[PDB]
């Protein structure tokens, strides 16, 4: 019963949006990628508008605000992590909530800037911090309600991946936001809030530190490297994903949109935390651990 | 075993033939696409490399040539079709046989001019027409020799293709880019009906538009009326709704009844498949669609599609 | 004094539009344009910013509204014709007077909603008519008013323009970009008639294609036989002629655009109509042949 | 006469390099640009074919070469510093010699790679820099190397006022440009080198995205030097008269101050620079480029970095 646009539609991530927009009984009206190979949209949404370029997509949302059946309510954003900014600002812009990817935004300068723009629109940003939803993480969450936390995400990625908008630290904002943002969000989420954050190494494969919240003691590595896989997994399953707490190892998209629709959708504020996370480690000076800090990865 | 690199990789039918290359025992060592959404290639090929513009393509092709083990035997190509020509012809002078999309490309006179661009590399360009390796065509290609009755088959061909409003603002809907309907979506259907029913002897165009076509086509052994759309709207009326392609194709009033890509690499590493040669007669077929001045529709050869135009 | 937006910067006829903005006293504080390539902009407006996205372009014009003294009053667009209608639309929305380059869009529907958007936004749009502030074509309009003849004058217009093999590979080779030859090669031509002559009564085509056309229109005051041509074959690179009853007509104008735009005189929606309904005509006409000898002598 | 090909023929040097083809009576018969405004080539080459994408005018390139009368001689490549390698790699490829803008690469293993190319092809690549061809600079050469027990004491300022969108550009994308240093600064290196010899020690003091400064030492100078794109940095007398401040004092004194029509000259007279003589700027930068900035010491500061 409400209308959504989606940016970035023809990408990777994107037919998840599609799929949880039509499972909430909703409708994908208008659509934007700069590429145009997006046929998957004729499975799920055959009737969308879809534009390549965001002069005719702005055009087009504009017209259908004179139509108050037509209007759009969300717009839903998929698109390279530095557009997520001024994606969000034309959304609220248009006069629509706007649902957008992790990370939402580098900075938290551009988080207060942001909530001007909702204070000036009366709409809202909500972003897709899917891993709150998972019962598992309410779980330790409920039982947490100080502790031994070891992360160790490894994840095979091909050379395709570094010539993508992934690889450039302009348009990604390297590792830990791009990579880890939502491991910081789920250690805030469980541990409370944070009172010292180091790092211990850092290159485009990958990326090192040691983290301390309220409730945890928190020391962290994540990599594309597949050299970086335990001789145990290699040959075998291209992602090695370790979360341990004192040694014990521990769809959702749809269910993000059923919350943001019911009214439980997670703000700026939600966002603000793991945010400045990231914001100090992109820009954090390396130091040789201590106190035995740093992953034994390292 | 062989080595290939892929062009036009980050797109639809690209893992296709991501797929054939692997099934077949190969190697995806190289990849292509002007788009880097191409994470895909990690599932069936991890340790391809990729590009984005061709100029570092074809640095790393040509590095790839310093030792035999390593040197591109294929290039595959799946990019839009204006883009053919020229991938074929850098495929051909890396020192490589080619493997590429239909429609091959859109003229006939085009086609003499890769064939001296092979002459000159002394490699090979093939064309995918995966429903020549199809077990029903090859039945009804078969029945019809055999049978060699007196009378030519009567066919009715109606291809229709739902299309959202992303088609149109895609290369596919570019007609410098796709080169139109009969060109884009009928090239493979028109093959099939001469791998069928012989020559072409005539070639009458009774429609066309940016989202459909119609005409009629006289073969050696059978009459073809034919209509090709992506409009939903031409749907039937029971398919509406239900179904977003209809596809018939009857012979003598019976309705015909059909991993070919796959298959399409087995036979070209196997010493088949299919050359300029074979991919001409269909390339004529549609340059002569595309370019027809229409007529009006004579002697019970409009397609039923086309029965209210002026006559 | 006038802050001034400027899309399409990298292009060819930018930098005219950035020395107009300078040359009356004002400000380009804000450029876009997809490619980079804009390093002239330091030559005559070395402090205006400028982004390759529009995404990034549209935000910072939003910021710039927070202060009336940041805030732009034009947007000015030098944009492939096909942008033309988007980039206008937000042009306005943003809050901004908009100078737009010819033609200005293809279509007489499409003005009618861009005066929509006018009345939504409470603000106007410009064309660039250039040629109405020569002194030649002046000249003309004010003989042929002060002149009492009931026969109207007889005009035979040729333009032939040809240029290098990058042409028919740009946007302007692209139909679906351009417009057409009436459209993006004619319509300065077809705008100066109707100033010169009056109301259009008949307009009939006599060959088209994707390089050339021609036809011809009636005029309250002129019978108008034209040709235009991007083939050089067509020449007798460019050649152009404008005879009046037998005799050759002879011949910065987009500063004085600017001047006039900004001393509230410049053509609006009402004063493009004209034109854009004669190449709209002649872009969908279906050909007839010559009678009365209404056909230009190269057809 | 000779046969040009030009990539990246839309951009801002490039219509020097048309002119360079056009005055030594050569002809530019391709060009390539992924930017289609280019229509400045009608002025100067109004026969050339263009095109927009590699893909085609690779094809037209080779299909040139099948009568010696039309086949492509030199590919000469003015885009962005990261494509330099491959497009060098390309020209040489289809037979061409080279001619390629300044900064050629970035390090000196994409010249020892480029080298192995040269040989597989039987073809030369030649490199822009034009500051050798300056009368100025080659009469100081000489002068250097005749005299003096002493080194010279050099201060290099070279400051080039940019705006907004030069950071916005290719030139402002760190993998793209290869940095200040390297964009902006190579061709002084290089100048240096052949003026004063080998260099001996090269120390970095600051580096930002604007601009960057330090002290290299060669055989025969002590050298100072500051590179900016920031129009702040002008002298206080130059702000407002022009934009762009180029200083080179050689013990104290000020050295006395169409390039591209003698650098193209040069190479069809057989004296073109090659891998070999770019090599010493490219060492230079390439080590400025990575270099731990430390405090100055001895009075090495350029005085602007104060
Ligand atoms: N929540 C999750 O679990 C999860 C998983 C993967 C990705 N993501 C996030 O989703 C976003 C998309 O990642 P992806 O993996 O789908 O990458 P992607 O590269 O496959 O898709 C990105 C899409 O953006 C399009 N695009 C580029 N510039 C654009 C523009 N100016 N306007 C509109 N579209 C543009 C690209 O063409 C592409 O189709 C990123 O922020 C990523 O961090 C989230
Ligand atoms: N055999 C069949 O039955 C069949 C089925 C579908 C498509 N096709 C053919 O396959 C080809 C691709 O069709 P598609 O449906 O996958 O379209 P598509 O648009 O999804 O894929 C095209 C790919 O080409 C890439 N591309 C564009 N320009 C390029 C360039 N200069 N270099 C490299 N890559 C570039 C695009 O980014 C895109 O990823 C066409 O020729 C089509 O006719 C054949
Ligand atoms: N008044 C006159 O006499 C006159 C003369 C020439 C051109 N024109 C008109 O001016 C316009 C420009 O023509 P031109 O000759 O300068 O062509 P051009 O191709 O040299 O310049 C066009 C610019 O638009 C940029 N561009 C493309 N897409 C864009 C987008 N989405 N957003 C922003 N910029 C984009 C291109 O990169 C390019 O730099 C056309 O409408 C043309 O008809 C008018
Ligand atoms: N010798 C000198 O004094 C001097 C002066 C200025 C620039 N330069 C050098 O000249 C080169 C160009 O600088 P510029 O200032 O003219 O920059 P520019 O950005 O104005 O020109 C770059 C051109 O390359 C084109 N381009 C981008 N990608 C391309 C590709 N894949 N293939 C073909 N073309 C592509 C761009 O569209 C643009 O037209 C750089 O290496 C720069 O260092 C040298």
């Amino acid at each position: 019963m409400k209308n959504f646009a989606l940016i970035g539609a023809a990408g990777y991530i994107a037919p998840r949006h599609m799929r949880a927009i039509k499972d909430t009984g909703n409708c994908l009206v208008s659509a934007y990628d700069i590429n145009d190979s997006v046929g998957i949209i004729d499975s799920i949404s055959p009737q969308s508008e879809f534009f390549t370029e965001f002069e005719f997509f702005l055009d087009h949302a504009s017209n259908l605000k004179r139509d108050s059946a037509t209007a759009l309510d969300y717009v839903s954003i998929c698109s390279p992590n530095y557009l997520h900014y001024p994606h969000i600002a034309a959304g609220l812009r248009l006069g629509c909530d706007v649902i957008c990817e992790k990370p939402l935004v580098p900075t938290p300068e551009m988080l207060d800037q942001l909530a001007v723009i909702e204070r000036e629109t009366d709409k809202r940003l909500y972003n897709i911090l899917q891993l709150r939803h998972h019962q598992a993480i309410i779980a330790l969450k409920d039982k947490v309600a100080k502790y031994e936390v070891d992360l160790t995400y490894i994840t095979s990625r091909g050379n395709w991946y570094l010539k993508s908008w992934k690889g450039d630290p302009r348009k990604s904002f390297g590792v830990a936001t791009n990579i880890g943002v939502h491991f910081y969000d789920m250690l805030h989420f469980i541990f409370g809030k944070l009172q010292r954050n180091v790092v211990h190494f850092t290159s485009e494969y990958k990326t090192a530190g040691y983290l301390e919240y309220e409730q945890a003691r928190v020391r962290w590595f994540l990599s594309v490297d597949a050299n970086d896989l335990p001789e145990s997994v290699k040959g075998k399953k291209p992602t090695y994903r370790s979360i341990t707490v004192n040694g014990e190892e521990m769809d959702l998209h749809t269910t993000s949109y059923e919350e943001i629709l019911a009214g439980r959708g997670y703000g700026i504020d939600d966002a603000r935390h793991c945010v400045e996370t990231v914001n100090t480690i992109r820009s954090a000076v390396i130091v040789p651990a201590s106190d035995n800090e740093g992953h034994p990865f390292v």
